């Protein structure tokens, strides 16, 4: 594996849709998955256009085409390749699981792309229903219609924080009243959270900045995977700043269906917004580990490597866990 990328040199706001990285149709065998970014990032070429990528052109391209931050894009990244990506080759699927990330580990893990269910992705997306509907992946024209009428109620017309805030509480509750399988733990709790300021913060053109992305724009990046004629990145690094806003609409704690509807049942295990580092510690303890509870040299190697990389990416305070020893 090469190392996590540094910042960006230069962060500035610059056309990104630029004549080097031009959108392009999908070909046979390209792979799409449940992120507009990373989606977006492919179709321009900032990311390979078959949605196949190492962990360092991911970084590489979140941060060149859209600004995303260093600790974020290294926390995001080396948590879904963990999961979702194959160790030994350093590929991951932005997608659907493909022969193309190379020979698979043995089971229990899974190597299924970002479309691998309850591994990153998870239930009450915005534009992508849950697993349980049967396609946790492709763009949904009346989740996304949904997103329009929450924009035109709550932003003028215009998707913003305050959109978000309804837009993820709606999302929540539809699923806890359709979906008997509905999760909302640790991991999924707070990517469900910080991926709604992703519009807001990301897919604005970087010479406004003013946290009001149209739904023109909006279309393009969700259903299309295409950036504005003329797109401009962010004007500096980051992320998922204003989650407060979101979480301050309608505060939430984590839980889970229990196998029926309407049962909402709150895990008192879970990580929540108030114990960020046991977030870190159950992903690593729990989830990576149960994927590969006893890997062979060449894996284990892989596995700490990655582990390393992936808490560079944590915020500080925390302390590093070893679950294959140092
Ligand atoms: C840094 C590497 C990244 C990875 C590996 C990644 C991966 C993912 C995955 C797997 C999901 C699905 C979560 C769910 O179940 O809803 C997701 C959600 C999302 N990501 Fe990313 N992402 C990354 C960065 C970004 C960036 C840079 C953007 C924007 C520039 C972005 C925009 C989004 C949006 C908008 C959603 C929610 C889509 C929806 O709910 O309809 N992500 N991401
Ligand atoms: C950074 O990039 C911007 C936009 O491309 C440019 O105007 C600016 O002068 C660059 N800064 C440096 C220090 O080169
Ligand atoms: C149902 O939930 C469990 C974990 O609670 C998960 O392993 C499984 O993949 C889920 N499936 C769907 C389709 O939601
Ligand atoms: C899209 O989401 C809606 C609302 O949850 C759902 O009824 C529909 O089956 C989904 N799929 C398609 C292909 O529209
Ligand atoms: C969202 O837009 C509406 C209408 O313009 C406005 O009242 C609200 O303050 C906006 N919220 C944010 C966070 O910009
Ligand atoms: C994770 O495992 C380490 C031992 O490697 C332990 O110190 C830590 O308490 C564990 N955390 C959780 C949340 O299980
Ligand atoms: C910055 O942390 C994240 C990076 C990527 C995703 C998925 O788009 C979710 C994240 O947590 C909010
Ligand atoms: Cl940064
Ligand atoms: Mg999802």
């Amino acid at each position: 594996p090469g190392l996590p990328p540094g910042p960006l040199e230069n962060s500035s706001a610059k056309l990104v849709n630029d004549e080097a990285h031009p959108w392009k149709p999908l070909r046979p065998g390209d792979i799409r998955g449940p992120c507009p970014g990373l989606n977006t990032l492919a179709s321009h070429g900032y990311l390979p256009r078959n949605g196949v990528a190492t962990p360092a052109q991911i970084i590489n391209a979140v941060q060149e085409g859209f600004n995303f931050d260093n600790q974020a894009a290294i926390f995001a990244t080396y948590a879904a390749h963990l999961v979702d990506g194959n160790l030994i080759t350093d590929l991951l699927s932005i997608g659907r699981k493909t022969r193309l990330t190379g020979p698979d580990p043995p089971p229990p893990a899974s190597v299924g792309g970002l479309n691998e269910h309850g591994t990153f992705e998870g239930d009450a997306s915005m534009t992508r229903g849950d697993a349980f509907f049967g396609n946790n992946h492709d763009f949904n024209e009346t989740l996304f219609e949904q997103l329009v009428d929450y924009s035109n109620r709550f932003g003028g017309g215009k998707y913003n924080l305050t959109v978000a805030g309804e837009l993820r509480f709606k999302r929540i509750q539809d699923s806890i009243a359709t979906n008997p399988n509905f999760s909302f733990v640790d991991f999924r709790f707070f990517t469900a959270y910080g991926e709604t300021t992703f519009p807001a913060n990301l897919f604005v053109d970087g010479r406004r900045d003013d946290g009001q992305l149209d739904m023109d724009a909006a279309r393009s990046f969700f259903q299309f995977s295409r950036m504005p004629d003329d797109f401009f990145r962010a004007p500096s690094p980051r992320s998922g700043t204003g989650v407060e806003v979101v979480v301050q609409a309608h505060p939430m704690q984590p839980g889970r269906n229990v196998g029926k509807i309407n049962s909402y049942t709150v895990d008192p295990t879970s990580s929540d917004f108030s114990t960020p580092c046991l977030m870190y510690e159950k992903f690593v303890n729990i989830t990576v580990k149960s994927l590969y509870p006893n890997p062979t040299v060449q894996l284990r190697k892989a596995l700490n490597t990655n582990l390393d990389f992936l808490f560079q990416g944590v915020a500080a305070g925390c302390t590093q866990v070893f679950p294959y020893g140092r």
